[PDB]
């Protein structure tokens, strides 16, 4: 209930969206840690990586081929760019539905936080 | 001529965690936390850059193995942090893929 990502995800929050197809959706993080900072969700509600399991993991695994696909389309995979997962407060996660972050536009450096 | 390959396939040595037909998981020697897992298909994929559709079924194990192994070494609840470099501004420097598992610590923004 209330989850700011099924907000956007049901077009109730403004945010830029930047691909959507029947099951993943791909917009601006609006707090961005490098110049281009990309998170791509499922439409569906899932809490945390620990909560996906094989019924889920295709997509979960069509969340990371998107994110590939939609680095090329913004112009970040020539130079290089990261991906990362959060899972629950130690892992950095603040909102509790699962979303790959995509980062690039600079060098990103090590550790990865 | 690659170093994961010549893990995955025993002609290295490495402190292995996991190993299947498909994955091998295994300790970073420079761990950036008190957990630090690299987890590698072993099927050469040089870059995330490379990654098609056909691969779904293998990145989903892999993702899947990375968190059945945060269960196992008591990181469910307390957090990690997956991690894919790509090409050399992502950090990335063996070209073949492989995913950091972090935790045990508390993992900080920004991601580097
Ligand atoms: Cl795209
Ligand atoms: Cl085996
Ligand atoms: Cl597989
Ligand atoms: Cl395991
Ligand atoms: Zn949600
Ligand atoms: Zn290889």
């Amino acid at each position: 209930m209330n989850c700011l990502f099924c907000k956007i995800a049901q077009g109730e929050i403004p945010a830029t969206v930047v691909f959507e197809d029947k099951n993943i959706l791909a917009f601006r993080d609006i707090r961005p840690q490098a110049p281009t900072h990309l998170l791509i969700i499922p439409k569906k509600h899932i809490a945390t990586i620990n909560d996906v399991n094989d019924d889920d993991s295709e997509l979960l695994a069509n969340i990371l081929i998107r994110a590939k696909k939609l680095a090329q389309a913004e112009g970040l995979s020539e130079m290089g760019y990261r991906l990362v997962f959060n899972v629950n407060s130690g892992g950095g996660q603040e909102v509790y539905h699962i979303h790959l972050h995509l980062l690039g536009g600079r060098q990103m450096t090590w550790p990865p936080g």
